[PDB]
């Protein structure tokens, strides 16, 4: 039911999904008044992100984004529990306005945003169970700007004509997921927040990398024109565009940075 | 009922106030890709703004803002219909993040924002009746930034002491409300939108002046710290801060400007 536009859009999510009206919501605007350096934010290490090219990973249109399932041997090292990968997906704008990141930086949107969702595998047996527990999830967010062609992102994008409708699935050969991350991953923003989509559970430890990556105008346009939120046979199709939430009030939180300056 | 935080905050307004999840919602980000000069946008004329110094006007803390009642002989001339004044009020942030305008410009908040609310007195008998009707309301918005002391805003701010708690009421002697407007009121942004508070009716013609006004650092801090949104004898007092709505999605639409330069 829920959407990003019209009667069932984000100002109405809380009618069905109470946590969407609760505290600790994401995304937010990352701006100077609410930033504070924290020297305890040491580098993350990305383990098992180089997925074998001889293996396949399932790509699905879930009616709200395109998501790639990830294996649980892929994990982050450096947080207080091991967080194992479960899926990645994206958020984007539209062909005439390619400004669809969720997080903003000093009030500006980026073209798009990648989220790599992980769950606390030390405590829970699956990501669905972790998603409604405190700090159950950890997301890596990469801000994407319009720039050079990016062959690594194209390993996902080149399959989109294949998952155009809700519920369709495709196989993507493995590739090195770390190639989707930017430069200087040691520099990031950290804060406690939520899923940015229903059910909006306040259970996410966010890491937003300081530096963006680039993908080209043509790759953005392919992303923004390939997909539909509706099933193949729906008589009222809806293009999957503008699938980002507006930024949320901070509710007195601060965002911690691993960089001073 | 409704608040700007906690579980009765803006993502939940649409539960009781369905138009808050509907079309034409305000405020919005005024950014360069959506601006279009319109030579039809000629200067407004502010008639009856020089309020009698021998009359007193009711200032209230309504638990959401500080509001000054205005008389219906005060009006805007230059729109299709005459719009007569009914009240003015303000929105602001807080001392740790003093960026509480409702509209943004190229993604940036100003420190605060004044709204002078008018209703279509040619079509309707009073503001209450107009507010949910076609062409019902027109708001003048002034963006406020910290700078010089402003004696004209002090004609309101010197009374904040007497309206500290919700429900409290004071009298302000008439003064020239045009003094609250910025330079070059010929230069403005114009679009059709909504109340930025419940009930969020889509019945407002917005005029946001291009140029901000200044108030001193001490005036801005007094506005941010003088008021409480709770009644005086509430045993859990809450300071009135951050009383602005987040910006709303605005797609496939333009904001018209009276200025091209
Ligand atoms: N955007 S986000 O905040 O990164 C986020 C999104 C989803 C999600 O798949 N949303 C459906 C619409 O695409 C999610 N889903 C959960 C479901 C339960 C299992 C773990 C993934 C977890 C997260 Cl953190
Ligand atoms: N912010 S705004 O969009 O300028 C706006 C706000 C209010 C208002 O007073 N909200 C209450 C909380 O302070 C309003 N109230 C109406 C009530 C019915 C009579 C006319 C004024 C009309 C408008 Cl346009
Ligand atoms: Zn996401
Ligand atoms: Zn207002």
């Amino acid at each position: 039911k829920w959407t990003y536009f019209g009667p069932d859009g984000e100002n109405s999510w809380s009618k069905k999904y109470p946590s969407c009206g609760g505290l600790l919501q994401s995304p937010i605007d990352l701006h100077s008044d609410i930033l504070q350096y924290d020297a305890s934010l040491t580098p993350l290490e990305f383990q098992g992100y180089n997925l074998s090219a001889n293996k396949q990973f399932l790509l699905t249109n879930n009616g709200h984004s395109v998501k790639l399932n990830l294996p649980s041997d892929m994990h982050i090292q450096g947080l207080q529990s091991r967080y194992s990968a479960t899926q990645l997906h994206l958020h984007w704008g539209n062909p005439n306005d390619p400004h669809g990141s969720e997080h903003t930086v000093s009030g500006q949107h980026f073209a798009a945003e990648l989220h790599i969702v992980h769950y606390n595998s030390d405590l829970y047996p699956d990501a669905s169970t972790a998603s409604n527990k405190s700090e159950g999830l950890a997301v890596l967010a990469v801000l994407i700007e319009m720039g050079s062609f990016n062959p690594s992102y194209d390993k996902i994008f080149s399959h989109l004509q294949h998952v155009k409708y809700k519920g369709q699935e495709a196989f993507v050969p493995g590739f090195n997921i770390e190639e989707l991350l930017p430069e200087r991953t040691a520099e990031y923003y950290r804060y406690r927040g939520s899923l940015t989509t229903p059910p909006c559970n306040p259970t996410v430890l966010w890491t937003v990398f300081r530096n963006p990556v680039q993908i080209s105008q043509e790759q953005l346009l392919a992303l923004e024109t390939a997909l539909y939120c509706t099933h193949m046979d729906d008589p009222s199709p809806r293009e999957m565009i503008n699938n980002f939430r507006q930024v949320q009030k901070f509710d007195e939180r601060l965002v911690y940075t691993s960089f001073s300056q």
